[PDB]
C-alpha cells in the first residue's frame, strides 16, 4: 500500500531534530527528509533495512514546502511505482515531491571519490569554523538549530569542508546542501527544488567516516560547482537546483525607532508648527468675538450652539476633553518627555501610576501606550473618578490597557490602596477639581516621597483659557496662581511645557528630605573619579545624595553612566544624579558652580540635569516619524518597498546621482518614457524572484524596467534596452543598446520598441531564421512581442496565425495588420488554437512557433510544429519548472529554441540583433506599439493597470514630458536612499567585527569602492578573511588597518591611509571592547580601555575629520541602547556611548555631519550573540534585532537631521 509517515516535532517524538531545521522562522520539512522517508519506504518494500540498501534518486522535484506545525502532526504519503521506478510524496492529496527511486544494484565506491578542486593547494590556513559558517548561513536566512549544524569546518569558498555525522541521514544530507549553497554568491534564502540524481551507499559511507580527537565520526564534503556535484561519505548529490524562496514579512521584526534629543525642562511655544491647531484657535477667537459683539470639532460646535442661543454645555461636556485644542499636548511629544522624566526618577522598574478624574481626563489611552516602548518598565495604571459610572463608557478601553479602576474624589483623602503612588496624573482642562488647595493637598499626601505629579490644565489670561472661562460663565486658574498653589502644598516644579494657546502640562515633585550632597566631579580625563565613586557607593546604610558634576569636558558621557548606575543594586535610591554642562556653542556662557543654578537643580532633584545653550533640561527619547524622508532629486527609480505589494511602489533615490562615472562604454541617459513589461510586474507582484534575473544585482536595488526612451548626454532623442533599472529618471547603459528615435516618431511611441522588437528579431531572424513565405504561429499576438513578430512576419510575406484571448484583441489586430485574415486568428486561452492551425495548414503545421504560453498550451504549440519546424520559447514558466518535453517532435527535424534576450547583457553578438532592429526602423518594418501613457506619479496605477491583462500594445510611464522645442536640446520628490560615490573612501573603525563586516557589506552594496577596515589585530577568523577576499575579488579596495583611533596620531595615520585611496567620505566608529561588571568590580583602567576605542577614538576622529576632511559626508558612531535607557553591569560602556553621542551632537550643531545610532541587541552577528546568546533570546527586555532590519534602520537613520537615533526590538 502507501506508506504513511507522521511527522511530529515533539520532545519525545523520534523526529524532534526537525524543529532545528528553521528557514525564515518557519520549521520546514527538509528536502532530505523526503529523501529519507522515500528511502525507508523503498527499504520496506524490498524487505531490507535502510542501512543495508544503497539507493538512487533521480529527477527529484519538490513541488511545495511542508510547514511542520508547532504542535500536531503532518501526514506524508509515500507511494512507490516499482515497475516505473518512481515515487510520490503527498501531504493531503497535494503533490509535494515527485521523482524516481530505486535500489543501486551495482554500487560504485569510485563514485564517492572527491573531485579535484579547480584551484588546488589554496595555501589558506584560515577556514570557516562551524560558528562562522552558521553565522553566515543565518545572515542569509537559515536559522539552523544544533541538530542541523553539522558543518564543523569549511573552506573560505565552500568547495570543501567537514560534515559531522550524528547517525542521521536527514541532517547529514541537509548539511551537504548547506555546503553546496554556502559558496554560492547568490543572496537570500535558496531552497532546493529539483535534484538530478542522489546516490547513497551506506556501505561506503560507514568506511568513509573517520573519528576526530573528539570521538565524533565525521566525513569530508567536497562541492564542485564545475561538475555540479556534492560528495560526502557515501552520499553523492548531482544536479541540485535551488530556487529563491521569498522571505516572509511575518518573520520581519518591527523595530521601535526613536530620536534621542535634548529637551529643556521649561518649554514654551509648543505645537506651533501645527496649522490645524492655529486654525481652530482662530475660529474659536472669531466665535468668541462674535458672541461678545476643523469647524466640526466639539469646541467649535459648542461655540456655534452658544452663538445660536447650560443644557447644551451639560450635554456636550462628555465630548469636550476630546477636542484637538484641549488635547494638543496630550498628543504631543511633551507628554512623552514628561512621562520619560517621571519613569527616569524611579527606584525600580515598578511604576505605580494613578489618574485623578479619569472620566474627563482620558489619560488612560495615551500614558500606557507611550510607556509601552520601555522594555523593562512594569506599569501599574489605575483610573480613578468620583463617579464610577463616568468610567463605564471607557470600560472596554480600560480592558485594553489593563488599567485598574477605583473611586476617589479629589476633595477627599485618597484610599489606602491608592496611596504611596509613584506617578499621579490629572487632566483638569474640562474636569472640575473643586477646591484647588484641598485637592492639591489630597494628592500631595497620596503621592509618596519623591513622586511626580503631572497635571494638564489651561492658563487664565490665555486665548483658550479665556474662551473656556467665557463659555463656562474653582475654574480656570492662572500660571501664577498654579505656582503659588504648588508652593503652598510643598511641590517643586521640575517641568514646564506651555503651548501657544495657553494649555500647559505642569510637572511637580514632592521633595524628599536629604542630607548634605556629595559633589563628585567626573570630568577627569584620567578616570580617577571612579575610585571615589566606588568608595562613596560602597556603603549601603547611608542614603545621602551624590551629585555627579561635569562642568568641564562638555563632551562628557555622564548621562550614560548615570543611566546605567540607576538600575545597579548600589545607587537605585542613593541618588546617583549628574550635572552636565554641554554647551553646543562657545558663544553661550557656561554656568558657574557653587551658585543659585546648582541650588535650583538640587531643589528640583532631577536625576538628569544638563545645561545646553542656556537651557536646563535632559536628553529624552521621542517617537520617530513613520514617513520615509524624501528629497528633491534629478535621479530616482521605481521600487516596491515591500515585495509583492503594488501599493508599495514608490520613487526611491538612485545611485546614479551620487556616483556619475561618465566614461566611454557607459552613458547617462535621461529617461522621458519608460515602458512596463511582463517581467516588471512579475517582479512587482512577487511572482518572479529578483535574483532569477541574470546579472550582478544586489539585494537592495530594484530591477523594474527593461527598456526606455528619452534624451542622451548630448541631448539627442534615443531609446534603449537595459537588463534592469530602466524604470527610472536616468539610466546608465552602454551605447551598444541604444537606437536613435527617428524624427517621425514621438519619444512616447519609441519607448515601446526595444524589448518587443529586439525579442521578435532575435527569436525570428537570428534563431528561427524566418525565410519569406513561411508559416508562423505567434502566441499572444495582441501583446508586445506578438505584435512585433506579426509585423516582422508580414514584412517577410509570411502566413501568420495569431492567438489572442479576446474579440477586441482580434479586432485591434485586424485593424492594425490588414494582411491578416479571419483565418489568421485563434484563441490563446485554450488548446483549441492547435486544431485551428492544424485545420488551416492542411494538417502540415506551422514552420515557426513563437510560444509565450505554458503547460498544455505549450504542448499544443509543440504539436503545431511542421517538419523542419522551429519552436522559439519566449516564455519561462515551463522552462523554469523543468516541465518534460516529449522528445518525439524532433523526429520531424524540429529545432527547439530557448529564446532568452537576457544573455545579451552579460556575454555579445547582440549587435546583430541591434542591426536588425535598426533595419526595421529604417524600412518601416518596426512600427511603434499602441502606448497607454501613465504619469510618473501614477506609476503604481500603471503597474496595476496591465497586470489585469486588458491592456493593448504597451503601457508607458511618462517620467518626463517630451519638449517640442527641439529634437537635440527634472527634480522629483523621491524617497531618500543612502548611496555612496565610488570616488570616496569610507573608514569603518572596528570594521572587522560582527557589525563591522555587515556594515561594510551594506556600504559596498551602496556603492562604496574604497574601504578601510580598522582592527586592533587584523584578520584572524575565517569569516573575516572570506568577506575581505570576496570584497577584493569584486573590485572593492578594502584595506585592513592596524592603526588605532584611540590615539590622535593613530587616527591621523588612519585618515592618511583612507585619503590615499580617495577623499574621505565616511567615518564609521564601531570599535568596542567589553569590561562589563558591577560598579564594585570596576577599575579606572577598565574605564580607560573601554572609553579609548569609543570616547577617545571618536574625539580623535572628530578632530582629524575637522582638520583634514572637508568632503566628509558621513560621521556615524555605533553606541548602544544601554546609554539611552540603562543596563546594569556596563557603566563604562554607557559612559563611552554617551560621550560619543555628545561628540556627535557637537559635530552636528556646527553643521558638520554627525550621527549616533543607539543600537539594541543585534541578532545575526555581534559579540554577545556569538559567545553564548544563541538564536534571539530576550536580553534586557529588547529582542536581538536581525541584521537585515538593522541595515534598513541604518539606511533610514542616515537620511535624517537628528543627531542621535535609537533602534531596538521589544521582547
Ligand atoms: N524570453 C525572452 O527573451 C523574452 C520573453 N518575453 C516574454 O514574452 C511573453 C509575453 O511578453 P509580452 O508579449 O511583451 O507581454 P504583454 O504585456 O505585451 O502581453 C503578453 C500577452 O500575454 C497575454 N496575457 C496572459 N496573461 C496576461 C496578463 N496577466 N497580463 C497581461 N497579459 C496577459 C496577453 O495575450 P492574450 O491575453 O490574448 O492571451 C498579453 O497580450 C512573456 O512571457 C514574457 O516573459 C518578453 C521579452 C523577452
Ligand atoms: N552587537 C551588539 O550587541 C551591539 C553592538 N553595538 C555596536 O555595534 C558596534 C560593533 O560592535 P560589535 O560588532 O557588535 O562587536 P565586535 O566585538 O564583533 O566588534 C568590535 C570590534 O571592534 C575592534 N576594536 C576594538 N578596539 C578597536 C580600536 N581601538 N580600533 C579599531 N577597532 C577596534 C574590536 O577589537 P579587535 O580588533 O581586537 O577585533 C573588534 O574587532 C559597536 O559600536 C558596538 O557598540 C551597539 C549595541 C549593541
Amino acid at each position: 500500500s502507501a506508506a504513511i509517515y507522521n511527522i511530529d516535532t515533539s520532545s519525545e517524538s523520534p523526529d524532534h531534530y526537525l524543529v532545528d531545521h528553521t528557514l525564515d522562522g518557519r520549521v520546514l520539512f527538509p528536502a532530505t527528509g523526503y529523501l529519507s522517508i522515500v528511502w525507508k519506504t523503498l527499504a520496506r518494500a524490498l524487505g531490507l533495512g535502510v542501512e543495508q540498501l544503497p539507493v538512487v534518486f533521480e529527477d527529484v522535484v519538490l513541488h511545495q514546502a511542508t510547514i511542520l506545525p508547532k504542535t500536531g502532526t503532518v501526514s506524508l504519503e509515500v507511494r512507490l511505482l516499482e515497475a516505473s521506478r518512481a515515487f510520490e510524496v503527498s501531504e493531503n492529496g497535494n503533490l509535494v515531491v515527485s521523482g524516481k527511486v530505486y535500489q543501486w544494484d551495482d554500487p560504485d565506491p569510485r563514485l564517492f571519490d572527491h573531485p579535484e578542486s579547480p584551484t588546488p593547494n589554496p595555501t589558506e590556513p584560515l577556514f570557516l569554523a562551524q560558528a562562522e559558517v552558521y553565522k553566515e548561513l543565518r545572515l542569509r536566512g537559515y536559522d539552523y538549530g544544533p541538530h542541523f549544524q553539522g558543518i564543523l569546518e569549511a573552506s573560505l569558498e565552500g568547495d570543501s569542508g567537514r560534515l559531522l555525522w550524528k547517525d542521521n541521514w536527514v541532517s547529514f544530507m541537509d548539511t551537504m546542501l548547506q555546503m553546496s549553497i554556502l559558496g554560492s554568491a547568490k543572496h537570500g534564502l535558496y531552497l532546493p527544488t529539483r535534484v538530478t540524481a542522489i546516490h547513497i551507499d551506506p556501505a561506503t559511507h560507514r568506511q568513509k567516516l573517520y573519528t576526530l580527537q573528539d570521538k565524533a565520526q565525521v566525513a569530508d564534503v567536497v562541492v564542485s560547482r564545475w561538475l555540479r556535484v556534492t560528495v560526502a561519505g557515501g552520499v553523492h548529490i548531482s544536479g541540485l537546483h535551488t530556487e529563491s524562496a521569498p522571505r516572509r514579512q511575518q518573520e520581519q521584526q518591527v523595530p521601535i525607532l526613536e530620536k534621542f534629543c535634548f529637551t529643556p525642562h521649561t518649554e514654551e511655544g509648543c505645537l506651533s508648527e501645527r496649522a490645524a491647531l492655529q486654525e481652530e484657535l482662530q475660529l474659536c477667537k472669531g466665535l468668541v468675538q462674535a458672541l461678545q459683539t476643523p469647524s466640526q470639532q466639539e469646541l467649535p460646535r459648542l461655540l456655534s450652539a452658544a452663538c445660536r442661543l447650560a443644557q447644551v454645555l451639560a450635554q456636550e461636556r462628555p465630548k469636550l476633553p476630546e477636542d484637538p485644542l484641549l488635547s494638543g499636548l496630550l498628543d504631543s511629544p511633551a507628554l512623552k518627555a514628561c512621562l520619560d522624566t517621571a519613569v527616569e526618577n524611579m527606584p525600580s522598574l515598578k511604576m505605580k501610576v494613578v489618574e485623578v478624574l479619569a472620566g474627563h481626563g482620558h489619560l488612560y489611552s495615551r500614558i500606557p501606550g507611550l510607556l509601552s516602548p520601555h522594555p523593562l518598565l512594569q506599569l501599574s495604571y489605575t483610573a480613578t473618578d468620583r463617579h464610577p459610572q463616568a468610567l463605564e463608557a471607557a470600560q472596554a478601553e480600560l480592558q485594553q490597557h489593563d488599567v485598574a479602576q477605583g473611586q476617589w474624589d479629589p476633595a477627599d483623602p485618597a484610599p489606602s490602596a491608592l496611596g504611596s503612588a509613584d506617578l499621579l496624573v490629572c487632566n483638569c482642562a474640562v474636569a472640575a477639581l473643586g477646591d484647588p488647595a484641598s485637592a492639591l493637598s489630597n494628592m500631595v499626601a497620596a503621592l509618596r516621597e519623591g513622586g511626580f505629579l503631572l497635571l494638564h490644565t489651561l492658563l487664565r489670561g490665555h486665548p483658550l483659557g479665556d474662551i473656556v472661562a467665557f463659555l463656562t460663565s474653582q475654574g480656570i486658574l492662572s500660571q501664577d496662581a498654579w505656582e503659588s498653589l504648588f508652593s503652598r502644598v510643598s511641590l517643586r516644579l521640575v517641568g514646564l511645557k506651555k503651548s501657544f494657546y495657553g494649555s500647559t502640562l505642569f510637572l511637580c515633585r514632592r521633595p524628599t528630605p536629604q542630607d548634605s550632597p556629595i559633589f563628585l566631579p567626573v570630568d577627569d580625563t584620567s578616570f580617577r573619579w571612579v575610585e571615589s565613586l566606588k568608595g562613596i557607593l560602597a556603603d549601603e546604610d547611608s542614603s545621602r545624595p551624590v551629585w555627579l558634576k561635569a562642568i568641564n569636558c562638555a563632551t562628557s558621557g555622564v548621562v550614560g553612566l548615570v543611566n546605567c548606575l540607576r538600575r545597579e543594586p548600589g545607587g537605585n535610591r542613593l541618588r546617583c544624579v549628574l550635572l552636565s554642562n554641554l554647551s553646543s556653542t562657545s558663544h553661550v556662557p557656561e554656568v558657574d558652580p557653587g551658585s543659585a543654578e546648582l541650588q535650583k537643580v538640587l531643589q528640583g532633584d532631577l536625576v538628569m540635569n544638563v545645561y545646553r545653550d542656556g537651557a536646563w533640561g535632559a536628553f529624552r527619547h521621542f517617537l520617530l516619524e513613520e514617513d520615509k524622508p524624501e528629497e528633491p532629486t534629478a535621479h530616482a527609480f521605481v521600487s516596491t518597498l515591500t515585495r509583492g505589494d503594488l501599493s508599495s511602489i514608490r520613487w526611491v533615490c538612485s545611485s546614479l546621482r551620487h556616483a556619475q562615472p561618465t566614461c566611454p562604454g557607459a552613458q547617462l541617459c535621461t529617461v522621458y518614457y519608460a515602458s512596463l513589461n511582463f517581467r516588471d510586474i512579475m517582479l512587482a507582484t512577487g511572482k518572479l524572484s529578483p535574483d532569477a534575473i541574470p546579472g550582478k544585482w544586489t539585494s537592495q536595488d530594484s530591477l523594474l524596467g527593461m527598456e526606455f526612451s528619452g534624451r542622451d548626454a548630448s541631448g539627442k532623442r534615443v531609446m534603449g534596452l537595459v537588463p534592469a533599472k530602466g524604470l527610472a529618471t536616468s539610466v546608465l547603459l552602454s551605447p551598444d543598446f541604444l537606437w536613435d528615435v527617428p524624427s517621425n516618431w514621438t519619444l512616447e511611441e519609441a519607448a515601446s520598441v526595444p524589448v518587443v522588437y529586439s525579442t521578435a528579431y532575435y527569436a525570428l531572424v537570428v534563431r528561427g531564421r524566418v525565410r519569406p513565405g513561411e508559416t508562423l504561429l505567434i502566441h499572444s499576438g495582441s501583446g508586445g512581442v506578438g505584435q512585433a513578430a506579426i509585423a516582422i512576419a508580414l514584412s517577410l510575406g509570411c502566413r501568420v496565425f495569431t492567438t489572442v484571448g479576446s474579440a477586441e484583441k482580434r479586432a485591434y489586430l485586424q485593424a492594425r495588420f490588414p494582411q491578416l485574415d479571419s483565418t489568421s486568428f485563434a484563441n490563446s486561452r485554450d488548446t483549441s488554437f492547435e486544431q485551428h492551425v492544424l485545420w488551416h495548414t492542411g494538417g502540415k503545421g506551422v514552420d515557426l512557433v513563437l510560444n509565450s504560453l505554458a503547460e498544455e498550451k505549450l504542448q499544443a504549440s509543440v504539436r503545431c510544429l511542421a517538419t523542419h519546424g522551429r519552436f522559439l520559447e519566449i516564455g519561462k514558466f515551463d522552462l523554469s519548472q523543468n516541465h518534460p518535453l516529449g522528445m518525439a517532435i524532433f523526429l520531424k527535424n524540429v529545432t527547439f529554441h530557448g529564446v532568452l534576450l537576457d544573455a545579451f547583457f552579460n556575454e555579445a553578438d547582440w549587435r546583430e540583433v541591434w542591426a536588425l532592429v535598426q533595419a526595421g526602423i529604417r524600412d518601416g518594418v518596426v512600427r511603434p506599439l499602441k502606448c497607454t501613457v501613465f504619469h510618473g506619479a501614477q506609476v503604481e496605477d500603471a503597474f496595476r493597470y496591465m497586470a489585469q491583462g486588458k491592456h493593448i500594445g504597451k503601457v508607458v510611464v511618462q517620467v518626463l514630458a517630451e519638449e517640442p522645442e527641439a529634437v537635440l536640446k527634472k527634480l522629483m520628490s523621491a524617497i531618500s536612499k543612502t548611496f555612496c560615490p565610488a570616488h570616496k573612501s569610507y573608514i569603518i573603525a572596528g570594521g572587522l567585527g560582527g557589525f563591522g563586516l555587515e556594515l561594510a557589506q551594506w556600504l559596498i552594496q551602496r556603492g562604496v569602492q574604497k574601504l578601510v577596515l580598522t582592527s586592533r589585530s587584523g584578520i584572524r577568523t575565517g569569516y573575516q578573511a572570506k568577506q575581505v577576499r570576496r570584497w577584493r575579488r569584486q573590485g572593492v579596495q578594502v584595506q585592513v588597518s592596524t592603526s588605532n583611533i584611540s590615539s590622535l596620531e593613530g587616527a591621523r595615520g588612519l585618515i592618511a591611509e583612507a585619503a590615499q585611496l580617495g577623499p574621505v567620505g565616511g567615518v564609521f566608529n564601531l570599535a568596542v571592547v567589553l569590561r562589563d561588571g558591577l560598579l564594585e568590580n570596576q577599575t579606572p583602567e577598565f574605564f580607560q580601555d573601554v572609553c579609548k576605542p569609543k570616547y577617545s577614538g571618536t574625539l580623535n576622529l572628530d578632530r582629524v575629520t575637522r582638520e583634514a576632511c572637508p568632503e566628509l559626508d558621513y560621521f556615524v558612531v555605533f553606541s548602544s541602547v544601554s546609554c539611552g535607557r540603562g543596563n546594569a553591569g556596563q557603566s563604562n560602556y554607557g559612559f563611552a556611548n554617551s560621550a560619543m553621542e555628545r561628540i556627535c551632537e557637537k559635530r552636528r550643531h556646527e553643521g558638520l555631519p554627525g550621527l549616533a545610532v543607539q543600537w539594541g541587541a543585534i541578532g545575526d552577528v555581534g559579540i554577545l550573540v556569538e559567545t553564548m546568546s544563541t538564536n534571539d533570546t530576550i536580553v534586557s527586555g529588547t529582542l536581538p534585532q536581525r541584521m537585515a532590519s538593522c541595515l534598513e534602520v541604518l539606511d533610514l537613520f542616515l537620511n535624517q537631521p537628528h543627531m542621535v537615533l535609537s533602534s531596538f526590538v521589544l521582547a
